[PDB]
């Protein structure tokens, strides 16, 4: 295997372009779009998409009436055919074409030397600034062939293109005022099996129109789980009653991988490489998708599939995608900020419902000082705040076997605050037994303990271990840690933790004393040693529970995201001495050691989990909700899966 | 005629409500739905709309299953149909109904006494945190009838509710999945004729799933020339796996016309006037949209529309809209760099 | 001709085998399946049926939508199909596989290096303990081909595969569930032709379970006039919330002709030499059959037939049958009695 080859990792590498539109000169426009093909080439892109009637400009009216002008489009579509021969990518051209009585407002696409198909727009808005019914006709409903350049190729609305040597791949297009109807094109494509919908605008520019394309693309992509590709008309089209922006961009399932300059002197091109795999995950998991499919059975199975072999490169071509470091932990701090917000509302509320179902019981707490019960703490506190109980309800403990942040917390919030040496307890159970068991013993009877405190004074006990902890089984089961009446934090990877607790700094609402403390045991406190650092395992938890990716294509994402610590962003908060970087080799075996342990051995433990809310979109560990599998199998097929795609360093 | 009559001027004044969800307990919940519907009333709201399963809970699962819990849900919907009486606006109550052999997810239009019709989800999310398909039968194809308190009312995915003493308010109704899908229902009832498109949700709340629920009321308001009226489920549902957030929203053409407090501490509502003469002079001039409609012919034509008078209120009661002075200069400073 | 050879008689050998599962690891399945099917093979069996999802484990939950689990089942196929070059039966293995959107619950069907058809389970129980619409998507309906090594086969709940040297012997296969609906796939599939109809079975095991699949297999053999074979999963599925038994059975117009050891300590196989004839002659009589076929024409005059040579062994290979000396007088006491 090629390991660093994104197409080997089921990647997509796709172009949105915008040419130099030269109005009534397909000659021209073809010479711009054959240096800008050949660029897509040179970059490995499957796919290049152009503006609306490219080899024509969509502005020129009734010229696009004249028959010069007209035969000069055809000879330039075929000079553009043939150049093609050479080039890589799948080209989708814009231009006026005959066909029966009219010209339709068609894309070509153009493939190693051949037309695969030719699609009419359709829908031609003939409103406002748009006349396009009185040169053009309509498209919607036309099937058949059309003939170019000596042969039959399919013309159509129903056409899908596919690359046979790359299943992920399959290409729809429409055009312009296609994806603007309640009922687009491009949604019965998605369903009939399309993944990467292309779109060629011209578009002239208005206040606000960006806005409408954004709206439009982004949601298209988000509702068909696809990739959409979007090229509008620039400099050159005719500003007699116009303007044009050349604005591209690239979606995906509702993500922005890329757009281009606004208003740019000379052409510009939008180039990502589009996960198949991702929009093959999400469509797996959403059975509703198909559901809709089924309905409009009719429609999706008479599509026609085209078919054509890609041969993309086989060597690395790098990876033209932002892979973020902390799948749960956004880089922009304005998204940060909304999801912290978010989280904490979340484990806030979950905790309400169940206090309100008791009556109101006591919460009883383990603190120790740490992260995980630091912020529960807090969680429970805002809880009680929020539905006028007193916080001395809260009961926290400290629990010393064989930390002062937790006292002053206690103290500070005021909740109320006990000590109870649980030493000599656990000296006579290990004496008992006659003795992992003995940090088994008291985090056992820590647990233990705090239940019957809770039986005793009329409370529930909140448990504290997160996700991340769910996730590797780093927890003692049963009589221990992972036992509780309600966990707040179970939803919450170890990687967002922290921010949690900034968040919660940063808005301030519990006084500058609490936020001292709080300031405190995140200096102070920030087992990695044997289950590896959680900023990689949590990015594979995220790359496995929410799209179940093979390791070395988890390998190869977090590879890109880590192995340069100067590259790509970091959320707030990581001051340069704690901004590692990761090989390779390390992330291999910190994969090894999480498919071991997540697929194997945790299971059972996520198994019989007590109550608590999701919180991430990437999933949450619930054997009631997100997460249904054996307590009894082996992981031996992930870990052969390791050892004969992710190269040793 | 009565000139600061928002009626008068083609507006309808619609409401999306998130009630206090008391899971297991229908007359509780009617009861909350009862209170927030006379507050509409009130209002002179013409629509009401509430969350997923409202008369239930949406997130007692198995407990949908319970005979006794569905027959609390009939006895609780016949109590509101019967109070709906006294009540200006139309009601569009969630409840799990028995229909055939299976009980569907549904939404149940009221409206001054009667059950206008009963519209079943039509896609049932089973995936993730999601269960549907385990207690309640798919909609999408059902048509036909349903017996409601002795009487028998449309059933089905295909329903229209047009207010015939005014013509821009054509009422069509989805629940929560259902806009989420590539070919929306509400997509083909646009095309049909419905102006305002209703969503029941449930939608346990998660970290990015607002805007999630944003990008899609919005851009369907815009694809669609339409309001989009939303509610989702808040305090009182189960969070036995999750939280929510009471989240409602009002979408008019792409443009957000209201919304409410996620994660209130009590029951909230958003109220806004929608101006049915924007969307009918927004689909005069969009050719487009009437071709397409023309393209799904068979699919449109199909819709059974199914008639009501609203008899609104002819005085003024003012205009919940925010009019900004300068149509071509926005107020917000971000908004106006831009332009 | 070879008067000692069952298959000069009439008689097809087919057997029901119960495998090793070995969840989440479809190269370990294969193995079992490889193993057993030899075995099959030296018996001159001329098909071999294996429990629901054979390659991946019935009870994997969620982890059938993991990649590596699915492509570790794609390779674990492909090599089976290459083994079964010098294979003599048809075999019949169960794999979750991709296809458009999802993953199907199929029933792949091997022969002699090729694959001559995939069968989709129609019907997805999504109730009590089971949760299959979650990971997987409904066969009912699905058409076309699928693409499989290289090569496109057909797809769907409408095959028959037919022994062109072999006329009595036309294979239909539908999955666990599909046999327990008012109207089963198998049903459709007798009339328009299938003599042997195979069910790939995962069927955690409960109190009184294995009655109601005897129940079932039985009255479909025998209101089809045909043989059931009949394959359910054993050890190796997870116990996180399941036991499983194993059971294999071979049914014949409603008599038993094999069944296996329930809760075995190992794999077990049922094989038995079913009578085309007695098929033949049980429906060149009964006209009603064909006239139920008539009624249903469209539904089953749209199978789609696909052919394969078995080439079964010309000489002595006994005779698995238990034939009774007296037609007219049964063996069995209580029977005797009853009679
Ligand atoms: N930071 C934390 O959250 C935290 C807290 C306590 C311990 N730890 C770490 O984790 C360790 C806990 O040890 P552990 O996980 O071996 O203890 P454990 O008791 O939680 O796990 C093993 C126990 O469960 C049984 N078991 C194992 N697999 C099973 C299955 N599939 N089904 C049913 N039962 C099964 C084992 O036989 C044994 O009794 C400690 O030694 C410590 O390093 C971390
Ligand atoms: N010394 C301690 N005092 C009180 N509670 C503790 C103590 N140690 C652990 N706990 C509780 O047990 C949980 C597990 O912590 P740990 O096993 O140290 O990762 C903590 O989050 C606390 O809720
Ligand atoms: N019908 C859309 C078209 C927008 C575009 O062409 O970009 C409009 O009038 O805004
Ligand atoms: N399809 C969405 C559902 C969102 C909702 O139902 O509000 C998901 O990913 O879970
Ligand atoms: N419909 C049966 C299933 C029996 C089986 O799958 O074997 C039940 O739930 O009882």
């Amino acid at each position: 295997m090629n390991f660093y080859s994104a197409y080997q990792h089921g990647f997509v590498r796709v172009a949105a372009c915008t040419h130099h539109t030269t109005i009534g000169d397909p000659a021209a426009n073809a010479a711009s779009v054959l240096d800008m093909a050949r660029a897509c080439h040179d970059d490995g892109a499957a796919l290049a998409v152009f503006p609306e009637l490219t080899l024509s400009g969509y502005s020129i009216e009734d010229v696009l009436l004249q028959d010069s002008l007209l035969d000069a489009v055809e000879d330039a579509l075929l000079d553009l055919v043939t150049e093609s021969a050479d080039l890589l990518p799948v080209l989708v051209v814009g231009a006026p074409l005959r066909h029966r009585h009219r010209i339709y407002n068609t894309a070509v696409v153009i493939h190693r030397g051949a037309v695969l198909g030719v699609v009419p727009k359709s829908y031609l808005p003939t409103y406002r600034e748009f006349y396009e019914r009185r040169q053009m006709a309509p498209g919607d409903g036309e099937r058949g062939t059309i003939r170019i350049g000596g042969a039959d190729v399919a013309f159509g609305t129903d056409l899908l293109f596919a690359a046979s040597d790359l299943p992920g791949f399959v290409l729809h297009v429409e055009i312009c005022e296609d994806m603007f109807v309640p009922m687009p094109p491009s949604a019965e494509a998605a369903l009939a099996g399309a993944t990467v919908l292309a779109n060629l605008s011209g578009s002239p520019i208005t206040i606000g129109r960006a806005e409408d394309r954004r709206l439009l693309a982004r949601s298209a992509s988000a509702r068909c789980l696809a990739a959409y590709v979007y090229a509008a008309a620039g400099e050159g089209e005719s500003t007699t009653d116009l303007a044009w922006d050349g604005q591209t961009m690239i979606w995906e399932n509702g993500a922005l991988l890329a757009e281009s300059e606004r208003f740019p002197k000379g052409v510009r091109r939008s180039v990502a490489d589009v996960d198949t795999e991702l929009l093959r995950s999400e469509r797996l998991r959403m059975g509703t998708f198909d559901d809709n499919r089924r309905h409009h059975r009719e429609l999706t199975e008479s599509f026609r599939r085209i078919d054509f072999a890609l041969d993309p490169p086989a060597g690395d071509i790098g990876l033209l995608r932002e892979v973020e470091r902390f799948p749960f932990v956004p880089a922009d701090p304005q998204r940060l900020q909304q999801d912290c917000y978010e989280a904490y509302n979340i484990q806030v509320s979950g905790l309400e419902q169940r206090l309100r179902a008791l009556d109101y019981p006591k919460v009883v707490i383990g603190v120790s000082g740490g992260l995980d019960s630091t912020h529960a703490l807090i969680v429970a506190t805002h809880a009680m705040d929020r539905e006028g109980r007193p916080r001395s309800d809260i009961l926290a403990f400290a629990l010393p076997g064989f930390k002062n942040n937790a006292i002053k917390l206690a103290r500070a919030l005021g909740v109320t605050f006990s000590e109870i040496d649980i030493g000599d307890t656990a000296r006579l159970m290990l004496h008992t037994i006659g003795h992992v068991t003995f940090e088994n013993v008291q985090a056992g009877l820590r647990t233990d303990y705090l239940f019957r405190i809770a039986n005793q004074r009329g409370g529930i006990v909140l448990g504290t271990g997160d996700l991340s902890e769910l996730a590797l089984g780093w927890s003692t089961y049963g009589v221990g840690d992972q036992m509780s009446h309600y966990n707040v934090n179970a939803g919450v990877p170890k990687t967002l933790i922290q921010h949690l607790i900034r968040w919660v700094i940063s808005a301030g609402e519990f006084g500058e004393k609490v936020g001292e403390v709080l300031q405190s045991v995140l200096d102070t406190e920030i087992s990695e040693a044997k289950v590896g650092p959680f900023a990689l395992q949590d990015f594979s938890l995220f790359q496995v529970l929410r799209y179940g990716f093979r390791p070395s294509k988890i390998a190869f994402l977090a590879w890109h995201a880590w192995n340069d610590a100067e590259r790509g962003n970091w959320p707030p908060g990581f001051p340069k001495s704690e901004r590692p970087s990761y090989s390779l080799a390390e992330i291999r075996h910190w994969l090894q050691i999480f498919v071991q342990r997540f697929y194997s051995f945790s299971q059972f433990k996520r198994s019989a989990l007590p109550n608590g809310p999701k919180v991430s979109h990437g999933g949450a560990l619930s054997p009631r909700g997100d997460w249904r599998a054996p307590s009894d199998m082996s992981a031996r097929i992930w870990l052969d899966q390791i050892d004969r795609e992710v190269p040793k360093g």
